[PDB]
DNA sequence: CGCCGCGTCAGACTCGTAGGATTATAGCATACGTGAGGTGGGATGTCAAGGCCTTTTTTGCCTAAAATGTGATCTAGATCACATTTTA
């Protein structure tokens, strides 16, 4: 599953590899959200998988950029 | 053996001049801890009157005793117009 959907991970990743942090870190975090979605996904919902891990990936990257990527940590609320 | 290609590595010295950055990234719910706020409470620190001792300020006082007064009786100084008289 994971080795299959790596291209989803990288595709979504490089929408956000504008000069925020760096490519490969967005990619790696994307693989983390991917592994979550593989751990959680239900076939019985019968939907496509792409959407599910799209959400999960996007969460993971979207707050790893914010936790990291600065010398001064601004937490999520600000 | 002797190229050839690729790569590594230095490029003078002291002063001055200016301020200075930027893109876009979801959203709400749970639940937990830490910062700025209260809060009585030991405990410390202050400020105004009183009891131990010595010193200081009044102040007794203690007797040597030298000093302070009594006043009629004197005394040895002190004067002034005339008559010379001396000395530089």
């Amino acid at each position: 599953m994971v080795e299959a959907n790596l291209r989803l991970v990288i595709s979504i990743a490089k929408k956000y590899t504008n000069r925020g942090l760096q490519f490969l870190d967005l990619i790696q975090e994307g693989n983390i959200g991917l592994m979550k979605a593989v751990d959680k996904f239900e076939y019985r919902r019968g939907y496509k998988f792409s959407t599910y891990a799209t959400w999960w990936i996007r969460q993971a990257i979207t707050r790893s950029i914010a936790d990291q990527a600065r010398t001064i940590r601004i937490p999520v609320h600000m």
